[PDB]
RNA sequence: AAAUUGAAGAGUUUGAUCAUGGCUCAGAUUGAACGCUGGCGGCAGGCCUAACACAUGCAAGUCGAACGGUAACAGGAAGAA
């Protein structure tokens, strides 16, 4: 019922006394389509084995995101080691406007309308981390209402 | 009542990685030029260079209801016609 898709696959190497030892890495994102999204990173000698490992890694380490209506509550800015991510909620019907890694993360999470831009490095492993960081730190008016002790007359 | 409801990335330094950093590409546009090809119509546009030199024709005339006047055409009439 939940959706899963593969971000990128990369071949890595570890040289030994005999020579190189080739390996394959898989970055995947798993989301239920509501705002519960996670990512998994796995390593294996074979591409099917590597992608499978990332699949179970993503089912654990799931997070929850509070969405308004298929979109973000407010503009959000997610920063990881070398990647800067700016996402802001857009109007209905505008669709998803984001880079490769961010679009997959966003679409499996369940955000249909969003304007998202990536600054800094565009390494898939780090932009996915930055995107997850933004969806965390974004908040909901009811949790803010309890946070400030001011009820929900703000909106 | 309606009057911007708007932001995408990729390749390349390494045995492999992250970062930094340049180079390149995917878009739109043009008073365009060239190559290959070419049926029609509508609208628009068309010396960006030598403010270089110019044959030829035209591009500022009009008024007789300002004036003298009759070169020219037509009308009008004295008269050997
Ligand atoms: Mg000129």
């Amino acid at each position: 019922e939940l959706q899963e898709k593969l971000i990128a696959v990369n071949r890595v190497s570890k040289t030994v006394k005999g020579g190189r030892i080739f390996s394959f890495t898989a970055l995947t994102v798993v989301g239920d389509g509501n705002g519960r999204v996670g990512f998994g990173y796995g390593k294996a000698r074979e591409v099917p084995a590597a992608i499978q490992k990332a699949m179970e890694k993503a089912r654990r380490n799931m997070i929850n995101v509070a969405l308004n209506n298929g979109t973000l509550q407010h503009p959000v800015k997610g920063v990881h080691t070398g990647s800067r991510v700016f996402m802001q909620p857009a109007s209905e019907g505008t669709g998803i406007i984001a880079g490769g890694a961010m679009r997959a993360v966003l679409e499996v999470a369940g955000v249909h309308n969003v304007l998202a831009k990536a600054y800094g490095s565009t390494n898939p492993i780090n932009v996915v981390r930055a995107t997850i960081d933004g969806l965390e730190n974004m908040n909901s008016p009811e949790m803010v209402a309890a946070k400030r002790g001011k009820s929900v007359e703000e909106i």
